[PDB]
């Protein structure tokens, strides 16, 4: 994901902002978080 | 996780901040992110 990017969990509605970018895929509730 | 909380992946260094709180556990590189 990228810096400044905002991700959401469609299962629980948790939302995060990417502060430091890295090559891993962000996961929550065992599903891929969705880029906003 | 809580609003304003910061999480990091110890494998790829990806750093996120929680904008909206949910009950799920944040995962990256298939591992639980660490609460900073």
């Amino acid at each position: 994901a990228n810096e400044g990017d905002v991700y959401k969990c469609e299962l629980c509605g948790q939302v995060v902002k990417v502060l430091e970018e890295g090559g891993g895929t962000l996961v929550c509730c065992g599903e891929d978080m969705v880029k906003q």
